[PDB]
């Protein structure tokens, strides 16, 4: 083909492509986090938003997908792990409390994640949307590395090789615009980077130095998409008409408060039914949201906004659900 | 009268013991290594299991408010003692790595037993020292925060400040062989003991805050608790003012290199001397099994403290190990 919409590299960093984004950003110390929604007591926050032991705690057997369909597990912001077409990967994995270079300053998760490193089933690859605190958690990637090692190949955009290796792991892939690779083991299975609206920073002046996007799984069996962290744009009808139906995508609904400030980088539940709409997935889950508090919303406003861009679309929750902390699904195919 | 009181050399607070030694060089080039290695996940889970607290599936029972005491150990020196009406938490951590840094620093092996939120009601809670394995800033602000006000914080001279600064209002700074008390229950008296130790946390604030060791007084039963510290004299001191003691919390952890730890660590052995010294009737074992803070075998300090125990004429029931999370009741 060719109607793909390929970086998108402005003199030396990455710029969107997309007409949508201006580049306008006053970063992270506190000023519009601090306590619009107010959690208020851990257990409000329980008996809002439980927190469940993941299946796999009580019984690590069952853990495959014995093929046919495809089993998800939510962990919290965009952490997700899904089972299909013999194989085990995880997406963005933040296991820390704190998303944050330092110990002292930064958004700390108000949710304690549903398990741990050494509770986990056997991983065979890990993927990056992008590189930011609350999606790349250096703590998370050590763990990782120590239980595994070259047993997990690590998926990551442009630009994260040298830090991957820097941390420790020797089985990692950088992926640009419309790139694919496989696991050694299961070539059946193609990992492809796909674009995204969004940006890059972990330090001073390597704003955009990495790539950012979405990632999107195609085995023989399975169609998985999982978008990372976005606002609207038009590559997500570019990726939905190239992969074909998908089974499950994974769709940010939460961090779209100062929209005026975010739209271009960060979509809200009504954007997100869109993009359901837009990647022809036949299902889609609530990632980001619950998790920390990256913006003003309320913290159970974005499944609210969700459930009435449901509503605005002709659509049900069964086309577009929302998970408990650690709690998990399995989707049959045709 | 008597008692190595304290003391305070021309710049910092000295130990004012005749065991003594300097070079402090921290541990990140000097001996940065796990000659102990602890692996094998099975083998943790085996070897040093971390229990699931009474308070988390019968919060309710929150025992002792009689005559008894109950303890729980959480991990190195964070260790919760239920005695004479009132709740207390010694050496509070609860973050995985105890260091300024995200990304280096000593990671323990083994999760914390429970989380700030499954706590039952803490009245009080004693520092022993500044260092990073036993006062961690966001355990600090995470008791602040659930509790606030009806928290008293028991900390050695120097420390007001950090407290404060963290955002607590009932601090108490000590010297040692100084003491306070509680707001309702007042009849317990909480006293700073003396210890052989050091305190830093950054460049240049070498020994400008106090070391030292608690000991709670109740009507009922009385607790020891000390910290860190190499063997010295005041064990017998405080044994001797106060005590007999029931329970007493010595480090048996992070002994060898002996020649470079000797005077800042006790040994297994000088635990139970220890023991003999405070006149406790029992000892429960902290510092050890959490984190790998020197060369020493993780599974060793057990072993060494049993050969202890009987070269002095003692048995295991005199001075006990708890596995991660478990709780005991002493009705002595
Ligand atoms: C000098 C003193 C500096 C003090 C700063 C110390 C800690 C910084 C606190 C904030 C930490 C990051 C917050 C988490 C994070 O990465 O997410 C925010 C943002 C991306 O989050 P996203 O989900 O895309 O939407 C959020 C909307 N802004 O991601 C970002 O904004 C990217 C991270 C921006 C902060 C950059 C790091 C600051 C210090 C850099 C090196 C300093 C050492 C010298
Ligand atoms: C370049 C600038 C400096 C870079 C250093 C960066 C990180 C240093 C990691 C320190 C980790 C602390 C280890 C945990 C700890 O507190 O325990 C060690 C020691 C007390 O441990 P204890 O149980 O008493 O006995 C163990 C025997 N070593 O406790 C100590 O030794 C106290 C820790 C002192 C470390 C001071 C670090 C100061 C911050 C420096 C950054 C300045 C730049 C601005
Ligand atoms: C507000 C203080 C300094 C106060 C003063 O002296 O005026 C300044 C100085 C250092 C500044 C930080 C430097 C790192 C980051 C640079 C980003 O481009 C904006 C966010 C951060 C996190 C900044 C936030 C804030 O702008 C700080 C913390
Ligand atoms: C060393 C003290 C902690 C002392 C203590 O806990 O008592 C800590 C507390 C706050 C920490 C600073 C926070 C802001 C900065 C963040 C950067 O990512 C690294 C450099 C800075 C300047 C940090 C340096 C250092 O890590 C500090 C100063
Ligand atoms: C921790 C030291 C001071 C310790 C001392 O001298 O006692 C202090 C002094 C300067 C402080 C920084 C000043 C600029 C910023 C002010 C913000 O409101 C909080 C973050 C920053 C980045 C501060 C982080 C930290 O609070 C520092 C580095
Ligand atoms: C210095 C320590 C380890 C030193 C030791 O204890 O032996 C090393 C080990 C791994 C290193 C990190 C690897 C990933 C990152 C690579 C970047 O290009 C710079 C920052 C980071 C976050 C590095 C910071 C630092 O350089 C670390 C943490
Ligand atoms: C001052 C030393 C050494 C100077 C040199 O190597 O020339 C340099 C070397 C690498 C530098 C760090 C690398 C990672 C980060 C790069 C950012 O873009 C700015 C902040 C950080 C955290 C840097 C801060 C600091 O400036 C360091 C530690
Ligand atoms: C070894 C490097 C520098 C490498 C070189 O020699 O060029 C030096 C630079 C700064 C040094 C650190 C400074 C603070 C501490 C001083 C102590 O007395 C030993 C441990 C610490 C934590 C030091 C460890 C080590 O000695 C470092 C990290
Ligand atoms: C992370 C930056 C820069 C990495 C890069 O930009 O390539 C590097 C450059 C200088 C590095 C420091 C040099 C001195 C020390 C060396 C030790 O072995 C580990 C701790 C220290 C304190 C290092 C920590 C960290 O690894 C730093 C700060
Ligand atoms: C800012 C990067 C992390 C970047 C990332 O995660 O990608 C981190 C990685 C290593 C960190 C340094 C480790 C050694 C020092 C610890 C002190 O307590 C604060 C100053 C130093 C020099 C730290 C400064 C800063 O906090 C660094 C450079
Ligand atoms: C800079 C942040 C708070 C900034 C904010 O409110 O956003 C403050 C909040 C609490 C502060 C800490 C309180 C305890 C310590 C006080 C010391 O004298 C300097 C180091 C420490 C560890 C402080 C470092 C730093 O100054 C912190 C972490
Ligand atoms: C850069 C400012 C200067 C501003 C001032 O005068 O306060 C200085 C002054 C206070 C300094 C801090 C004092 C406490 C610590 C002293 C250590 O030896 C290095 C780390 C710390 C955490 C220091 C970091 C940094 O070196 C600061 C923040
Ligand atoms: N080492 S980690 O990032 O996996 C981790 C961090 C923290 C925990 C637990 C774990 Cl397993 N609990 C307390 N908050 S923390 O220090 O961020
Ligand atoms: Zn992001
Ligand atoms: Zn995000
Ligand atoms: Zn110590
Ligand atoms: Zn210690």
């Amino acid at each position: 083909k060719s109607k793909k919409g390929k970086d998108g590299r402005f003199v030396n960093p990455w710029p969107t492509w997309k007409n949508p984004s201006i580049p306008n950003v006053l970063r992270w110390l506190i000023m519009e986090k601090d306590h619009s929604s107010v959690p208020s007591s851990k257990e409000e926050l329980d008996k809002e938003l439980p927190v469940l032991k993941p299946y796999f705690i009580t019984n690590p057997e069952e853990a495959g997908v014995r093929e046919a369909g495809l089993r998800v597990t939510w962990l919290g912001h965009a952490t997700v792990m899904v089972e299909m077409d013999e194989l085990i990967f995880l997406t963005d994995p933040i296991f820390s409390s704190r998303a944050s270079p330092s110990q002292y300053m930064g958004p700390k998760r108000f949710r304690r994640s549903p398990c741990t490193i050494s509770e986990l089933p056997p991983i065979d690859a890990v993927l990056i949307s992008h590189n930011h605190y609350d999606h790349l958690d250096y703590n998370s990637v050590i763990a990782l590395n120590e239980r595994f090692g070259n047993e997990l190949r690590w998926f990551v955009p442009l630009g994260l090789l040298d830090w991957m290796q820097k941390c420790g792991c020797e089985n990692v892939i950088e992926l640009d615009w419309w790139e694919e690779n496989c696991v050694p083991g299961h070539d059946k299975v193609t990992f492809v980077f796909t674009p995204s609206q969004h940006w890059c920073k972990r330090t001073l002046m390597d704003d955009n130095k990495v790539l950012w996007g979405s990632w999107s799984v195609l085995g023989p069996w399975n169609r998985f998409f999982f978008a990372g962290d976005t606002g609207y744009c038009p590559a997500f009808e570019e990726i939905g008409k190239r992969f074909g139906p998908f089974d499950l995508a994974a769709i940010p609904i939460g961090a779209y408060e100062p929209r005026w400030f975010m739209k271009y980088q960060h979509v809200d539940p009504e954007e997100a039914v869109r993009i359901h709409t837009d990647v022809q997935t036949k299902k889609s889950m609530a990632i980001h949201w619950g998790t920390f508090a990256l913006a003003n919303e309320h913290y159970l406003e974005p499944p609210v906004k969700l459930n009435e861009a449901l509503e605005r679309y002709g659509l049900n929750a069964e086309d577009f659900f929302v998970l408990k902390h650690g709690e998990s699904r399995y989707l049959n195919n045709d």
